[PDB]
């Protein structure tokens, strides 16, 4: 049914969505590797 | 609609399985910060 597709895509558009959020969490956790690591090397550096 | 529960089913497991590799690299990236954050901490402590 239409109720089926709309499940599975509401995993599948949630999963999307999560994956949104899940790169927003891992583009943003890599970023701030790079801050960390940037401010680590601030602190190493100072 | 009829196979989009199966389409959108591999969808989620697709969307998931990125989300989820998304989400894994926001947990070892979280890992890596942490770990960053005790370095910078050590750091920055010294």
């Amino acid at each position: 049914l239409k109720l089926d597709k709309e499940n599975a895509l509401d995993r599948a558009e949630q999963a999307e969505a999560d994956k949104k959020a899940a790169e927003d969490r891992s583009k943003q956790l890599e970023d701030e590797l790079v801050s960390l690591q940037k401010k680590l090397k601030g602190t190493e550096d100072e």
